[PDB]
């Protein structure tokens, strides 16, 4: 029950972890 | 019921992991 | 229940790790 | 529950971690 | 339980850890 839930709107992607990269351009 | 939910809106992917790396441009 | 809750609105992605990094631009 | 819980409006990205930065413009 | 919460409205994000700094404008 909503035990994981991402919820993101008009946004760059959310890196969770280590050795994790985005570039926005 | 909703164990897991994702919503996304005018975003790139959701990277959860160790060595997970995404180019946007 | 709710473990993990990642709620975002007209904001960029939260990196948490280590050596994580973003360009916005 | 509630374990790790992140919510935030019309805010930059909260970055975490070592040797973490971002620009917004 | 709320080991990790943060919660902030129309506010830039705070960074914690070394070498990291966020420009805003």
């Amino acid at each position: 029950d909503d035990l994981i839930k991402y919820t993101i709107f008009n946004s760059s992607g959310i890196q969770i972890g280590n050795h994790n990269y985005m570039d926005v351009g």
